[PDB]
């Protein structure tokens, strides 16, 4: 009940929605003023959704690390009373990269979802599907061409044996190639340090009264800063990873309180923003690529990019179709962080203060948690009005409608195709794509 398709993970919401980026997916229609319906008159003709990986195991790096701080807690502290019972005798057995069965659910329902509610186009067009090269993506793609194709089969206005919806492209993530959706090349970007440094200055402003807090409470044991995110980390991760997901919060999550959950939420809102939003000054540039065969599929002409787009990939209809009207593609989220930014969608947003919390209206919709928590889907639609004889662009962010930037948008989020391609000149221009190498 409180975990469904449609509203995706309502349970404890006032912990798990504050997780950022480790936030499972929950909806935002609600929180939308504009409303998400298809308005009277209108009709969708395009649709294409840009859909996170699902929930999953921690890396097998933090996972080590997670792992090993635990056994320290235990080898070391000598009062494990109230709250930090559990703590004596837990036993660290989470897996490790891949999605938690919780994480192949989260996407199975985003594959419905995506179908029914284009279902007047889903009936009878097969999506062309793209995944960036790593299992948890490509598993995750499959899990929602699975309930998709469930669903087709349910419905009594399908068109009944089409071709199967697959992953027709998997893009590489080794170093060398070129990836729009998650790219690898920009060497200076790469390189950056302006996401750790902000994450240490306010992780400096919180966290020490956390640390002290927890030694006082487990006698005979000392921690960094860093672990103590660490056992922060473990709430969404010992929550998602279980058969409870729906019934039982983790125990991790009442060693802190609801006003540092706050502040652990704006600090993973930070190191997205510095790490690959705006914040960064190469990070919208990380997403120009898919900007630009973004505005390619909406004007059905040839992809013109010199960034991070594959033009072996792009310029053969086969592996990049100009008219395919339904479009799935699958990624990480610090990709679509980037390609969010680069698409105007958050020049509403004043750069984060990096030394005092600000809550969603001040952020104007920007936070890790409603752009990119597990299973995050951005949809972008194209639909044909009454009184219009253009194309209009509407953009959805977890069922939150977000008024386009850059173009003369309407009260209903939307502006003409046209205006809206002129407004993405940073991405047509490629961005900073220059400064990769100098
Ligand atoms: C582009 O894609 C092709 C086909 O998958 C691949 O073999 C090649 O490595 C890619 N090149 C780059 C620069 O990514
Ligand atoms: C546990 O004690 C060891 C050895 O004294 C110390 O190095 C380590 O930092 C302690 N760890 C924790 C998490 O209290
Ligand atoms: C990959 O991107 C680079 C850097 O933008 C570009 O110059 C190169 O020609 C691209 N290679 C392919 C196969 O698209
Ligand atoms: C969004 O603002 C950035 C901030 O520099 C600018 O480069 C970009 O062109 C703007 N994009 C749109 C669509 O207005």
């Amino acid at each position: 009940s409180c975990d469904t398709v449609d509203q995706g993970y309502q349970c404890f919401s006032e912990t798990s929605h504050l997780w950022g980026q480790y936030a499972p997916f929950f909806s935002l229609a609600n929180e939308s003023v504009i409303s998400p319906e298809v308005p009277a008159g209108c009709r969708v003709t395009f649709a294409q959704v840009l859909s996170r990986h699902g929930a999953r195991y921690p890396t097998d790096s933090k996972g080590k690390k997670y792992s090993a701080l635990i056994e320290e807690i235990q080898q070391n502290a000598t009062t494990f009373d109230g709250k930090y019972a559990f703590l004596k005798t837990y036993n660290y057995s989470l897996g490790a990269d891949d999605l938690t069965p919780f994480g192949e659910q989260e996407l199975v329902n985003s594959g419905i979802k995506f179908y029914q509610r284009y279902e007047s186009l889903t009936r009878n067009i097969v999506p062309f599907i793209r995944s960036s090269g790593s299992s948890r993506v490509i598993a995750s793609g499959k899990k929602f061409i699975e309930g998709f194709q469930s669903t087709k089969l349910k419905d009594p206005r399908a068109q009944p044996g089409q071709s199967s919806p697959k992953i027709d492209v998997v893009i590489s993530e080794a170093s060398s190639s070129n990836n729009t959706l998650d790219p690898g090349t920009c060497t200076v970007f790469e390189d950056s340090e302006l996401a750790d440094t902000v994450e240490a200055n306010f992780t400096a402003t919180f966290v020490p009264s956390i640390r002290q807090r927890l030694e006082n409470d487990l006698s005979g044991v000392t921690l960094t800063d860093t672990e103590v995110t660490y056992l922060m980390d473990m709430c969404s991760f010992d929550t998602i990873s279980t058969s409870t997901v729906d019934t039982k919060l983790s125990p991790f999550c009442d060693l802190f309180t609801h006003d540092e959950w706050i502040n652990y939420d704006y600090l993973q809102s930070l190191k997205k923003y510095y790490g690959h939003g705006a914040g960064n000054p190469l990070g919208p540039t990380q997403g120009v690529g898919y900007a630009n065969e973004l505005i390619a599929r909406l004007t059905h002409s040839p992809v013109h990019d010199d960034t991070s787009s594959n033009h072996t990939l792009d310029s053969s209809p086969a592996t990049f179709p100009l008219n395919s009207t339904l479009y799935a593609d699958f990624s990480h989220d610090n990709g679509i962080i980037s390609i969010l930014f680069a698409l105007g969608l958050y020049n509403g947003t004043k750069p984060l203060s990096t030394t005092t919390v600000e809550n969603i209206t001040q952020t104007d919709g920007f936070s890790s948690a409603w752009t990119v928590p597990f299973a995050s889907r951005l949809y972008v639609e194209m639909m044909q009005c009454q009184a219009e004889q253009e194309p209009l662009v509407r953009v959805l962010v977890n069922d939150r409608v977000v008024p386009l930037h850059g173009c003369p948008v309407d009260a209903l989020g939307r502006c003409t195709r046209d205006s809206f391609v002129r407004g993405l000149s940073f991405a047509r221009s490629g961005g900073d794509w220059a400064e990769c190498f100098a």
